[PDB]
C-alpha cells in the first residue's frame, strides 16, 4: 500500500591505445 | 666499396570500449 | 493485488582497430 | 656493380561491435 | 485474473573489414 | 648486365552482419 | 675504412579509464 | 507512512601514460 | 491470484580468424 | 649472366558465427 | 658475383566473443 | 499483497589476440 | 668480399575482458 | 506495509597484455 | 676485416583491473 | 513505524605492470 521508486544507472568507458615506431640506418663506405 | 641499409617499422593499435546499463524499478498500488 | 512496472535497458559498444605499416630499402653500389 | 631492393607492407584492421537489449515488465489487476 | 505485458528487443550489429597492400621493386645494372 | 623486378599485391575484404530480435507478449482477462 | 651505425627506437603508451555509477532509491506511502 | 530518499553516486577516473625513447649512434673511421 | 513463470535467454558466439603468409626469393649470377 | 626470382603468397580466412535464443513461459493457478 | 634476397612475413589474428543473458520472472500469491 | 521473484543475469566474454612475424635475409657476393 | 643482413621482428598481443551482472528483486507481504 | 528485497551486483574483469621482440644481425666481410 | 652488430629489444606490459559492487535494499513494517 | 535496511559495498582493484629490456652488442675486427 505504498509507492517506491528505484533508479540505477551504470556507465563505463575504457580507451587504451599504443604506438611503436622503430627504424635502422646503416651506411658503410 | 660501399653498402647502405635503411629499414623502418611503425606499428600502432587503439582499443576503446564503452558500456552502459540502466535499470528503473517502480512499485505502487 | 498491486501495480508494478519494471524497465531495464542494457547497451554495449566495442570498437577495436589496428594499423601496422613497415617498409625496407637497401641500396648497394 | 650495384643493386637496390625496396619493399613496403601496410595492414590495417577495424572491428566494431554494438549490442543493445531492452526489458520491460508491467503487472496489474 | 491479472493483466501483464512484456516487451523486449535485442539488436546486434557487427562490421569487420581488413585491407592489406604490399609491393616491392628491384633494379640491377 | 642489368635487370628489373616489380611485384605488387593488394587485397581488401569487408564483412558485416546485422541481427535484430523482438519478443513481446501480453496476457489479460 | 669507416663504419657508422645509427638506430632509433621510440615507444609510447597511454591508458585512461573512467567509471561512473549513479544510484537513487526512494520510498514513501 | 513516511517518506524516505537515498541518493548515491560513484565516479572514478584513472589516467596513466608512459613514453620511452632511446637511440644509438656509432661512428668509426 | 495466479502463478506465472517466464524464462528467456540469448546466447551468441562469434569466431573469426585469418592467416596470411607471403614470401619471395631472388638469385642473381 | 643469369638470375631467378620466385614469389609465393598464401592467405586464408575463416569466419564463423553461432546464435541461440531460448524463451519459455508457463502460467497456472 | 652473386646476390640473394629472401623475405618472410606471417600474420595471424584470432578473435572470439561470447555473450549470455538469463532472465527469470515469477509472479504468484 | 503478492509474491514476485525476478532474476536477471548478464555475462559477456571477449577474447582477441593477434600475432605478426616477419623476417628478411640478404646475401651479397 | 661478402655481406649478410638478418633481421627478426615478433610482436604479440592478448586482450581478455569479462563482464557479469546480478539482479534479484523480490516483493511480498 | 509490505516486504521487498532487491539485490544488485556488478563484476568486471579486463586483462590486456602485449609483447614486442625484435632483433637485427648484420655481418660484413 | 670484419664487423658484427647484434641488438636486442624486448618490452612487455600487463594490465589487470577488477571492479566489484554490491547493493541490497530491504523495507518492511 | 516500519523497518528498512540498506547495504552497499564498492570494491575496485587495479594492477598494471610493465617490463622493458634492451641491449646492444657490436664487435669490429
Amino acid at each position: 500500500h505504498s509507492q517506491g521508486t528505484f533508479t540505477s544507472d551504470y556507465s563505463k568507458y575504457l580507451d587504451s591505445r599504443r604506438a611503436q615506431d622503430f627504424v635502422q640506418w646503416l651506411m658503410n663506405t
